[PDB]
């Protein structure tokens, strides 16, 4: 069945996808302890990672011979919004990472007390600064964290195109 395994090889994608925006997004976690919920979207890799276990469990019961096709037709209903909602939920994802770099390329940072105290420039002689503890050096911050940055959004936005084009096959073979 041609329409069939597609579904699969998509949902496995997926799965390696999420797998490795979850371990991205644990790292980042573990590059500082400051750092909140918002930064990193690891939150957004186990909503991804559910919605790949939903959309297995869904591909399972429909490979076996189903028992209601009510079931069934709900189920590729259910999974054309899963796929929807992780597309939006990837793309938020490639927002706050592209907008936490940009604002990353833009601080100067020195190296404080197992911390970090990173300033921004400013006309005034005032200025606002963020500190970032349990870091020994800064070199992490503007090493390591831009580069998890680079690859966080690389997977989300390639995460994003699958859902995209799965619904787009959805809706290729369904109006």
């Amino acid at each position: 069945c041609c329409g069939c395994r597609f579904p699969l090889l998509l949902a496995l994608l997926q799965l390696a996808l999420g797998v490795a925006v979850t371990v991205v997004g644990f790292l980042m976690a573990s590059v500082s302890s400051s750092l909140l919920v918002r930064a990193t979207p690891y939150w957004a890799g186990i909503i991804v990672c559910v919605v790949a276990y939903l959309g297995l469990f869904m591909l399972c019961v429909s490979y076996q011979v189903d028992e209601r096709t009510c079931i069934q037709f709900s189920m590729k209903l259910l999974y054309f919004v899963l796929s929807a909602l992780g597309l939006v939920v990837c793309v938020l994802a490639v927002a706050f990472a592209a907008h936490h770099y940009s604002l990353l390329t833009h601080l100067t940072c020195e190296n404080a007390p197992d911390s970090c105290q990173c300033k921004l420039p400013s006309s005034e002689p005032l200025s606002r600064t963020f500190v970032y503890r349990d870091v020994t050096d800064c070199t992490s911050i503007t090493g390591t964290f831009q580069v998890f940055l680079l690859v966080q959004m690389v997977l989300n936005l390639v995460c994003g195109l699958v859902c995209l084009v799965a619904c787009f096959v959805m809706w290729k073979h369904r109006y």
